[PDB]
């Protein structure tokens, strides 16, 4: 008769993102309401001004109720932050009769993630990756079938205890409930991401402003996660460290003329930048910043390169399905910049897209930028939470 309503809030470095959505019979979301607010209080350690915030906030969901014609009550709230990690289990349990029944699978499942965690840690996801039973690998919905013995493959995402404290007061103190608190690199694949992709083997690379969140998918099922401290603002401390110009201005050149590869910059575009001290403002060229962002975006996709192999070997050691078939994607706001998809590709040496949100219709204009993966996939995630 009515509307099913799905809203997801990024309280991010820059942005407080505020998205509502309807679910349509697709499965698609019918996006009806954006709020958007520049993020006061927010460094990028975490909230430090409570009172910014929660005016920030309120300011992003009161444009979105507004736009939509609803009245938001809850939220699915995202996560970034440095210590968040990831952990894989085994588990295994006698199957019940011969026949797999739910309580079969409730109970592997609950021994994998019953165990020690990172110190100081809580569970955040507990996220099954894949079944076998009898020696019949690779199961996804193992329900009703047949056998004796029934192994759990089950991924952990793990995060500090306090890390979502300030974010919950926050939300909390506009009176608004959390649904589910969501790993911002988890929602982003949520979105980005087709299903043949993890099928295939691909790995995602949410590139923030702090963050660089990489998740990897491989045999369609989330084998790893794991969080680089260093993303964007490295990049523009490097223009605003180079050049001798305020970071406050090493941001807006990054953004309105960076690239990441000096070899398709011409050398008659010439960029003008006020310097620091006072002094008169310098003319630099295009390519020569571009000589400066692509050094540390090379560096930046390497750590997550380095990464991708070496869990690809362990993967390798265990039977398990390690080809990224489907390639790197690379989403965020980090990822908007241009030339990006080619310095990734000689990084990779796979083929490299730049995701954008997908699955959604209505006010797709507003979110189809990369940076809005994370909100989007709030969306998507609280939608699959819904049905089911
Ligand atoms: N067009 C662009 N070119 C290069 N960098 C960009 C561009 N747009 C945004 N960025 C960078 O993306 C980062 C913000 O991404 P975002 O996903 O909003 O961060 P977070 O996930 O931490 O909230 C900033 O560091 C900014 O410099
Ligand atoms: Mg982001």
């Amino acid at each position: 008769t009515d509307r099913k309503l799905v809203v997801g809030l990024e309280i991010g470095t820059a942005k407080v993102s505020a998205l509502v959505g309807e679910i349509l019979p697709d499965g698609m979301v019918n996006i009806i309401g954006v709020g958007n607010c520049p993020s006061r209080g927010m460094d990028k350690g975490g909230v430090n001004d409570l009172e910014s915030v929660v005016k920030c906030v309120q300011r992003a969901i009161d444009q979105a109720e507004l736009m939509a014609d609803c009245q938001i009550s809850s939220v699915y709230l995202a996560l970034s932050g440095k210590h968040i990690s990831c952990q894989n289990e085994i588990g295994m349990v006698p199957v019940s009769e011969e026949e797999v029944t739910q309580d079969d699978v409730d109970s592997v499942v609950h021994t994998a993630k019953s165990v020690r965690v990172r110190d100081e840690h809580r569970i955040l996801h507990v996220i099954p990756q894949e079944y076998a039973i009898d020696y019949q690998e690779g199961i996804k919905n193992p329900v009703g079938l047949s056998g004796v013995r029934m192994q759990a493959k089950v991924h952990l995402i793990t995060c500090h205890n306090d890390m979502a404290k300030n974010i919950v007061k926050a939300v909390e103190r506009c009176g608004l409930k959390v649904d589910q608190l969501i790993f911002a690199g988890l929602a982003a694949s949520y979105a980005v991401l087709t299903e043949d992709e993890r099928e295939l083997g691909v790995c995602v690379v949410d590139i923030g402003g702090g963050t660089m969140d990489v998740a990897v998918y491989t045999g369609g099922a989330l084998r790893h996660t794991k969080v680089i401290p260093y993303a964007g603002n490295v990049v523009t401390s490097d223009i605003a460290y180079a050049f001798g110009t305020p970071p406050s201005d090493a941001e807006t050149i990054k953004v309105r003329h960076g690239c990441a590869l000096g070899s398709i910059v011409s050398k008659d575009e010439s960029v003008e930048v006020p310097s620091v001290g006072g002094r008169p403002p310098r003319s630099l060229q295009r390519q020569t910043l571009a000589e400066v962002i692509e050094p540390r975006y090379t560096e930046l996709l390497n750590l997550v390169n380095d990464e991708i192999l070496r869990l690809q070997e362990q993967l390798r050691q265990q039977g398990v399905k390690h080809h990224l078939a489907a390639g790197i994607v690379l989403t965020g706001g980090g990822a908007q910049i241009d030339g990006l998809a080619e310095c990734a590709q000689r990084v990779f040496h796979t083929q490299v897209r730049i995701g954008r949100p997908l699955n959604i219709t209505g006010l797709t204009d507003y979110v189809q930028a990369p940076c809005y993966s994370t909100a989007v996939g709030l969306l998507h995630y609280g939608k699959e939470s819904h049905l089911g």
